[PDB]
Formats: C-alpha cells, structure tokens, sequence
C-alpha cells in the first residue's frame, strides 16, 4: 502493498504540513518516538526585510502533538525553518524546507475587491519588528442574512398573519481570520471552514466569529453563534460546545478566568415577558460555563440594569443607508435585533466581559448604556455613565469623577464636563482591567455627549483609561489618546485597546474606520500606541475585501506562549 | 401561523420527554423564566413493588437544563412525579403524569435470544431495595469487527504481500447501557445511538464504550475507540474529545482527578520499535489529558515495565473455541491484539488506572503482569504480583506477604503461599483504592498461580483488598469473598468492585460468568456483600440477549449525587 507515509524530514520524522487542517501555514515534525526536549523553532523572514519567527515549544505540546509545531509560515513559499532540540544530552539541529500552499477566501461576489484583504504598513519604530497581530475580521456571504429565529405572535398581531421572527439568527457572517507581521505578511490563517459553512444551513456552522481571547494555556477561546469553541495555533480545535439550552446568540466576547470557567455574553430563548409573550433576548445575558459546558452561573442583566433607559439609545446614528441620523425610537419597534427599550430589543448590548478576581466580580461595556461592575451577588457595585436617564437606586452607583488631586469634576447630565480632559465614554468597546489593575476602555464615540454633532465627521474615537476608588466612588481619567485624530481615526463601531507593560504601550485596532464612506473598503488600523510619550510606535491597516464590511478585533499575540 | 410548543404543564413549563435525545426514559420540566430553590424530585415506583426514586436538584443544574431534571421514569408508562420546589419564599408542589415510549435495541440478528438483557432478582436484604446499578454491557453487531488500522510491513513478510494490520481496531462492538433497581425493572437507558453507529463506516462512531466513571460533578466520563466522552443522567454530551494524534486504541478505563485531568489507557501509534518496524501499540500507554484534551503527560509502559516477562503471559486460558486450553506463545506471531511478548502485542493488558492523590502517582492494573504503582517520576514503585519473571531492577519492588501481625509470609515464585489464607491476583481488573485508603481487586482468577489447573472448572474468581505499608513494602491480603463460590461465581475477564463506606458492603460485579457455557447467555452478577458479616445484602443477575456475550462493568449510581 500500500501507500507508504511520507519518510523522515531529517533527524526526527516527517514534516507535516497543515496536520489538523485548519490551519494551512502551520507544519509539524513528527515526532517518530524521538525523546527529546529544550526544543526551539525558528522560521526565517522572506526577502531582505522579512520577519523571523522564533519560539520554544514545551512538553506538553510536544506530547499533545507527538511533534514540533512550527508556526509563521508564509504562504505558497518555499520556509526556510530551523528546529534545535536536545535528544540523550546531544545538542541537535535540523533545517527544513517547508512549502505551503495558498491562502483561499471562500466567500467572494461581485462586491469583491479581491480575495484577500490588502494590508499597508504605516509605521514601525526600531524594537517593534517582531510584533505579530491576530486579526478578527470577516467578509459578506453572497447570500447576507437568510435564517430567523420565529418568535411568539403579539396580541397586536394581525389575525391571518404567520408568527413574528425574535432574537439576532441574522448576526451571521463569514469569517476572515490571520496574523500579520510588520511587513503586511499574512504569518498565519485559519481555515474559514473550520468553525463556518454559509452554504449549508447547518445552523450549528453559522454566527459571527468573535470575542477571541487567549488562555493560560497559550490558547484562544472564541464564540460563534449558537456555539462556543477553543483551539490552538496549530488549527486544533480543543473544545467545541453547544450553549447550555436556554441560551442563543452568543457573539462579542469570551474569556476564560482563573478558575477554568468560561464568561459568554448571549441572550435568553424563549424568555417570558411580563405581558406574557415569549422572546429571544437581545445581548443581555451573561454565562459563566465550565469545560463540561454546564452552567456555573447567571446574569440576567434584564433584572440588574434598567432596561427602559433611553438616554444613550435615541441618541444613536441609524447607520451603525440612513447613516448619520439621529436614532428615533418607536413605542411599537417589533422584538429583534433592533434599536430600542425594554426584553426582546436591542437595549444593552453588552460587547466586553472582564472577571475582577480581586472580588469575584465581573466588568460589563453595554454599547448602549455605559460601563458597569456587577457582583457575584447580582448586584451593581459601580456605573461610568453620564447622569442622565438613570433612576435610583441604580443612580447612587454612578461613578463621580475627580482630578489627579482628588477634587470633583463637574460635568453635566450629557457628560460634558467643564475645565478638564475628563469624559467618559460612547458607544464604548472592550472595557478591561489593564495590567496595571487599570480600567482600559476603546471609547468608540458614537453619539457622544448624549447627542449627535452639527456635522458627522465632528466625531473621534479615544483609547482612554481610568483609575477608578471603589472605595470611595470616584474615577479617575488617567490616560487618553485619539481625540485629536480626527475622522482618519473614528470607529463608530467594534474595537479594542490593551496595555502593553512589555513595552509600555497602549495597543488599539480601530475596526471600522471610514465604514461610511460608501464605496470604500473599510479599514482596521493596528496601533501601538507609546504610554509614556505618545509616540506612534506601529501603525499599520487592513482593508475589508468589500466595501463598508466593518472589521471586528484583533490580538497582539507571542509565539513564546502559543506552545506551552 | 406556526406550531406552538408544548404549553406549561403545571405552574412551570412544558415537561419535555427526553430533551437530550439521548436518554428516552428522562424528562425535563422547563423552567419557563420562573426562579425556584429548594427543588426535589420523586419518581413514584410501579405497581405494589416497585421502587421509588426521589433526590434533589441543584442550582447549576436548573441552570443548565433551564428545568428539572427528571431522571428514573419506566419505560412505555404513565410515569407519576412529583416535583417540589419554593419560589417568592412560598412552598411549591406538582404533579405529573409522564408519559415514555419503548427502549430500542438496534442490534438484534439469529443470535438473538430477544431484544433487551434478562434480569433476575436473587436476593435483597432489607435497607437495600432502594439501590441503583448502572450496567456497562454491551451487544454482538450483525458485522462483527470489520475493521483494522494498516501497519508496517516487517522484513519477513513476502514480497508481494498487502500490508500488515496493526492495533486493535476490530475491538469493537455496540453498547447496551441501562440502570436497574432491586425489582429488575430498567430505569435508565442511554440511546445507543448516542457514541455507536455500526451500520455506518465512520470509525468516530466505533468502538467499545467502557471505562465508565463518575467525576466530581455527578456526571460520568467514557471511552470508545479514539474518543473520550462526559456525559450526564439527563443523556447531555458534556464532552467529546478525539484522541491526541500520538494516540489510538481508548479502552477500559478513563477516571477524572482532583485537578481536572482525566486519566486514559490507550496505545501509540506508529510506534517505532527497536527494530524500526512501526506498530500500534496495545493496551500500555497511559495518558493524562485535560479538557482542552491536550496530553498533560504520559506514561510509556514499554519502558516502564518488562514488555518480555511471560511468567502469566504464558499459563493463560485460550477462550479468553479453543478453550480450557492453555496459551502457548510463539516467538513469531504477528503484531496485533494477539497474546504475547513486546510492543505491538499484548504483553501487558492494561485494564484499570487509580490516581494516588497522596503522592502524584497511578496505580494499574495489567491483567498479564499484575498491579503496579508507577510515580509521576516514571519510576516503578511496587510491584503487587507473584515473584516469577521478573528481572532487577523491577523485581526489588515486589511487595512482600505478611500476616495480620507484620510476620512474612511464605510464597513460591508462582504466588502460592502457605499455611495462610493470602493469595496474589491473577488476571485481575479494578484496582482502586477504598474510601477506608486500602487497595481494593477483582481477582478474576485465570492462570492462578501461573498455570491451567487439572480441570475447567477448577476455577474461582475473589473479591479482595490489601493493606499495604510503602515504607515497608509489605502487602497484608485484609478481606476476601468469591473463593468459595466455585466456577459459577468465577469470571474469566472484565468485573469489578469498589468498597461502599456508606452501609459497609463491598459491591462487586461479575461480568464474565458461564462466558463459556456454549449456547447459554452470559450472566452479570450484580453483589453487594456485608463488609463484617459477608452476608449477602443484595444479588441481581443480568443475562445477556445472545449467547456467550460479555459484560463489562456496572456502577452503583445515587441519585443524590446526579444533578448537583
Ligand atoms: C457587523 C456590524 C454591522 C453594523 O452596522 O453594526 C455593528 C455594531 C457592532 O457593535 S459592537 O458589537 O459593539 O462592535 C458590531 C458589529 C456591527
Ligand atoms: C470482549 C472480551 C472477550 C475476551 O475474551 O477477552 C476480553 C478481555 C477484556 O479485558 S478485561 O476486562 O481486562 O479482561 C475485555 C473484553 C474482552
């Protein structure tokens, strides 16, 4: 008799490529019984300022793979890779010669650029040549959303008429996933197959990949649809779970915590209103699940927050068409994925989860709403939100701002403060604890001030941070940057900021910059951003593959921690 | 238009036959955005008889289920339960009448005495009658093993010749998974379609489902060919994992850790042998994975223990056809799930894995070799196992007998001891570790003092448990039972037992009795014997629906500990 398997590379066994096949610029040596340790693997930069990639691999992915993983291939190229190992006490070395093949996107019409997403490098200081940033980003089905939940009939309904549709089934688009170095190189792809089908109607193959976040374990967590997955850089999909059965919709965010528990955002199915009518909730609710994919707890933010706050909602751009528009909403908006009050509308969407493990408690960022702290006793703990719409006892939890001296800051009701930087944030995304035990927040901008402006290229987007007194219930804004940027750094939606303590760095992606300009691409720029003097330390930008397709996130990731 | 679902059926929801899908003799009581405590659930018995089965639900599991489990209905019956819960500090109480449908047995051909295994009430003390086993059997495809992994050609083989077979991927076969309680009725059935489909070539659906082990949430891990599995009571797939790449061949056993890991006994693929042949080895690798499923470590039996010693390998029973026949070992049989020497054959069977939490060590069963402890360090401990065979350095591990008093006790080279009731085990499975700290054995009884007796029948199998002093390396015999029962209380393979603290029994399971009686169903035994009096507290017989068909294990279940 039969076919043989491929023969020893060098001194150690064959080089795979692509294993689980998933990931197709990712290539493995066989271990073939070889004992071996202290392994190190280096990928070579292509061309004269081509990157290198280099990395050690422990034990136990030496044992989960029975191989050595190499990471940071390019593509359709002929790698040049060196692995150095340690086998009876002997110092070894082996260099290989790995081609791959090409990157496909397979979700492309008539609105197609072309098939991959063009990359410009902007700005790379001297010390930043080896970053590597994972991009989340996604590319329109031909199809566009073409499935609903069906819903429960209203006593307003018509009598001959079919039942309504309820929940976000439509938030479903393919997904554009990979890593790119300082040189615009694609380093790294995941197989748009691996967790999507959009030509099947395998619901359980459908959803917005999103909310991708590494764990202790040098891995990512993730979410899509009515799904929750972990993988690794190798394309090896490690967990792959169904949501707990009163659950739907899980999109935005998932981190893993200390404690070997998953936090998801979803929504609630088949909720039962107070006037009695059955609704999938709208980003509302918070899981936390064990690896079992059992339920560990609970938040129903519906009875925490107030869902009948309008404050920042009817102050929205319709576009996030009619763009630029003010948001006015209506008393009779049907349930669904749409702008509006109360269980079974859009009326929190919550986009960033952050487990405080000071206090067992979680951080929340409703877009629409502000930002809250809620305890492991379902209890709000503190809010950073203007004044306005809030009603006590929610309204005591407000935080107040102050100055570096401790000093009240008066702002009023809209958050428009007076003779300070201080502001607090919009339509906001991903409010995190830093390293610095910080709250890091992407303060995306949209109708800020409780309004929108007398012209829709006033806006701006921060990266902000806050030192925030539990005790005392104050917040302190100790860092900013963007606001003087312009609409060339505005993302109305998605994003995300990070402290970077390695190299004191604010690292941000700006997802949806320029979504408005019909016709254009859509940009992600990557940025890390100098804590200390501001100084743009790397820039660079995506561009969508069609035109107005918002980018979502992406991770600065190190390939020292990807292989443990 | 559209199809309601089922209206409430009580003052919650619905009540769902089966919501899994997976475990037909189940419901659910959806919870309907109702917030109730203090649950508690009673499954009335039937008839004048018949037992009841009341236990409580937890928080996480209302959580989970978005309802109340109902576990232990009758099958094709009008099922009476009781739920009972509070909600708004106010006492709760419903009453339901549910209805089940039949259990399937798809796997039914001339051999088939009828559909579903015989059950036989024997005896049943009183304060025992409440009891549940869950019964790990198994059932005879119409294909039978139709299946091998492809290996290496060795050296001797002809020129012309296909490839050879390597593994044990014909260790196949589909399950047949019930509970029972001390009336003999089924109150428990898990889908067989739930892990196996045997009509279907896809070998992720293939296999042995065995290794059946509850995990300290209440719920149950599982191997079957190369994949291990959680599963719940409510028939819920908590987990499935595919086997790390290395690794091939799950079987017998998987058991979960106080750290979250899971201990598996697989063998190696593609295993180069000294000689360079590659092979699948059998039945002598352990693994520790997590829940990610990555390997956390692994032990290599082949360099561990003595993959040459034939001092049991060789004084072993055929049938295990030819049987009551002595096994003679050629020097030339070919690679495979055969009888004999080295990796790539079964030297070792190992077939049962304790984890030692005092000292980070696994404790094994290996039904040729004997029991060994092996540390996290690799190194061998002690040895539980008659003298013969082994080589130094392994042979100064062997424990040495001792009476009650700490005196030696005397013992030739083939287990046989004198003037003292001590015995070692021979072909043994389950070796675990007791509530009470000691080491308990299902001393199967084949090659007993390595040799075939005069007569067939000249067999007995033993419950039994040792105290051991690992600073000493002596091994008291404290506790035995079975010795006197003959060959009708003696099983060649499979069995189990496991001390219960909680009314002073041993509970054993004979899986493998009258196994050779031709033309006869193969009889599992259900015990539990009173730990100080050895009298028999209960006795249930289960025979299987063909002929000469083993069982494997049973677990004594408690639904109190179900739905955490
Ligand atoms: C895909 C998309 C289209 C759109 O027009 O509005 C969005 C708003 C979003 O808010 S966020 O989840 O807080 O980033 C996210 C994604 C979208
Ligand atoms: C099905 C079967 C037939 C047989 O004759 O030998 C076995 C040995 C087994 O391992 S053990 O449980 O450790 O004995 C398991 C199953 C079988």
């Amino acid at each position: 008799a039969g076919f043989k398997p491929a023969p020893p590379a060098g001194q150690l066994g064959a080089v795979i490529v692509d294993p689980y096949g998933n990931a197709p610029l990712t290539a493995l040596v066989d271990l073939d019984s070889h004992v071996i340790s202290d392994v190190k693997v280096t990928v070579h930069g292509k061309g004269e300022k081509g990157v290198e990639i280099s990395y050690p691999v422990g034990q136990e992915s030496l044992k989960t793979y029975d191989g050595v993983p190499i990471f940071g291939l390019y593509q359709k190229f002929a790698n040049k890779v060196t692995v150095e190992w340690k086998e009876n006490g002997k110092v070894m070395k082996d260099d290989y010669v790995v081609h791959t093949s090409a990157i496909v996107n397979n979700y492309m019409d008539n609105r197609s650029i072309s098939d991959l997403q063009q990359t410009k490098v902007i700005k790379v200081a001297p010390g930043f040549e080896d970053r590597l940033y994972l991009v989340n980003t996604h590319t329109f089905t031909a199809q566009g959303s073409d499935l609903h939940w069906h819903g429960e009939k209203d006593k307003n309904a018509g009598i001959l008429d079919a039942g309504p549709a309820t929940g976000a089934l439509p938030f479903d688009i393919a997904p554009f996933t990979f890593i790119v170095d300082t040189e615009g190189e694609y380093r790294w792809w995941l197989d748009q197959d691996t967790f999507y089908d959009g030509r099947d109607r395998d619901i359980n193959k459908r959803g917005y990949l999103m909310g991708i976040r590494e764990t202790p374990r040098g891995t990512f967590t993730a979410v899509q649809g009515q799904h929750w997955y972990e993988f690794d850089m190798m394309g090896q999909v490690l967990e792959d779970h169904k949501l707990p059965r009163g659950f739907a919709d899980a999109t935005h965010e998932s981190i893993e915590t200390p404690n070997g528990t998953v936090l998801l955002r979803v929504g609630k199915s088949n909720y039962r209103r107070d006037d009695g009518v059955h609704v999938t909730t709208i980003r509302d609710h918070i899981l936390e699940v064990d690896k079992s994919g059992r339920v560990v707890d609970v938040w129903d933010l519906t009875k925490i927050l107030d869902p009948k706050r309008d404050a920042l909602l009817g102050a929205l751009d319709a576009g996030a068409a009619h763009a630029g528009q003010q948001a006015k909403l209506e008393p009779d908006t049907p349930f669904g994925d749409a702008l509006g009050v109360g269980p079974g509308r859009n009326w929190a969407h919550v986009n960033s989860i952050a487990y405080d493990a000071k206090d067992d408690s979680i951080i929340l960022s409703s877009r629409h709403q502000g930002v809250v702290k809620i305890g492991r006793d379902k209890q709000v703990k503190w809010i950073l939100a203007p004044s306005k719409g809030w009603e006590k006892p929610l309204a005591s939890k407000l935080l107040k701002p102050v100055d570096a001296n401790g000093k009240p800051i008066t702002c009023n009701e809209n958050g428009l403060c007076e003779n300070s930087d201080f502001d607090f944030t919009y339509t906001q995304n991903t409010a995190w604890i830093s390293s610095k035990g910080t709250l890091t927040i992407f303060d995306n901008g949209d109708g800020r001030h409780l309004e929108q402006p007398a012209l829709p290229t006033m806006k701006y987007s921060r990266f902000v941070e806050y030192k925030i007194d539990e005790k005392k219930g104050t917040v302190q804004q100790v860092w900013e940057y963007g606001k003087e940027r312009g609409y060339d750094f505005y993302s109305p939606i998605t994003s995300i900021i990070e402290y970077q303590a390695d190299r004191n760095t604010m690292f941000g992606f700006g997802g949806s910059i320029h979504l408005f300009d019909v016709g254009q691409p859509t940009v992600g720029k990557l940025n890390e951003i100098d804590y200390k003097t501001k100084e743009v330390k790397v820039e660079i930008d995506v561009l969508s593959d069609k035109p107005n397709q918002t980018h979502y996130r992406a991770l600065l990731v190190r390939p020292q921690q990807m292989f443990k």
